[PDB]
RNA sequence: GGCGGC
DNA sequence: GCCGCCAACATA
């Protein structure tokens, strides 16, 4: 039911704080290392993008880097198949979940994939959250959760906020099920 | 990105 | 240089 000329827009009202991230520096770049194109690949297709879609949506913006949109299906095609499972042993791929972005993979320098509220430091999340635009006093009460390493609730303080919501009304542990929940309010 | 093949 | 095959796992 979702369309590609949407997605822009949903980065903002209905994507998870890592998943915005992994969406503007995608459209920023042209391109995506690949913990980001594992974590945001799978949520794209956790939230309905059908294989049809995922190939142009890549390749689009891909060809936009400048190279080869032969080299593209070349190497990345046959990835993005497979994680549909549409090629080798064909598994349907479940997207990542809350834990394992928060717990392993740590990114680095050129990657944009992992947690926020716990891949990005203090200083840097702060400027993050007031490019959001979120309230001051908020962001002060995120940045606590995050001192105490509770980084879902955070993200979910981050929910209450951009949502206008008193509580979300759910306990946060999978990136899609962040996206319901908002599609759920606003649409 | 990793592993694997030439 | 050419290429294949993987990983995940919430979820009402
Ligand atoms: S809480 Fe889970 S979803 Fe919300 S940002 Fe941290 S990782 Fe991405
Ligand atoms: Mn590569």
């Amino acid at each position: 039911k979702i369309s590609l000329d949407q997605i822009d827009l949903l980065s903002t009202k209905s994507f998870p704080p890592c998943m915005r991230q992994l969406h503007k520096a995608l459209r920023e770049n042209h391109h995506l290392r690949h913990g980001g194109r594992m974590q945001y690949g799978l949520f794209l297709k956790g939230i309905g993008l059908t294989l049809e879609q995922a190939l142009q949506f890549w390749k689009q913006e891909f060809i936009k880097g400048k190279m080869d949109p032969d080299k593209f299906d070349k190497g990345y095609s046959y990835n993005i198949r497979h994680s549909f499972g549409k090629e080798g042993k064909r598994t349907d791929y479940t997207p990542f979940s809350c834990l394992k972005i928060i717990l392993s993979n740590p990114p680095s320098q050129g990657d944009y994939h992992g947690c926020p509220f716990r891949h990005s430091d203090p200083e840097l999340l702060k400027q993050k959250l007031q490019s959001y635009k979120i309230s001051p006093g908020g962001i002060s009460q995120i940045l606590d959760l995050v001192k105490g390493t509770h980084y879902q609730v955070a993200c979910q303080k981050y929910f209450e906020m951009i949502h206008n919501v008193d509580d979300c009304g759910f306990s946060l542990n999978h990136p899609n099920q962040f996206f319901c929940e908002s599609q759920r309010i606003l649409n």
